[PDB]
């Protein structure tokens, strides 16, 4: 992914909306 893996799987949610959407 463009944003780091932890945001999706590893942590819970710790990225801006754009990373997911």
């Amino acid at each position: 992914a463009l944003c780091p893996a932890v945001c999706y799987v590893g942590g819970k949610a710790l990225c801006p909306d754009v990373c997911y959407v």
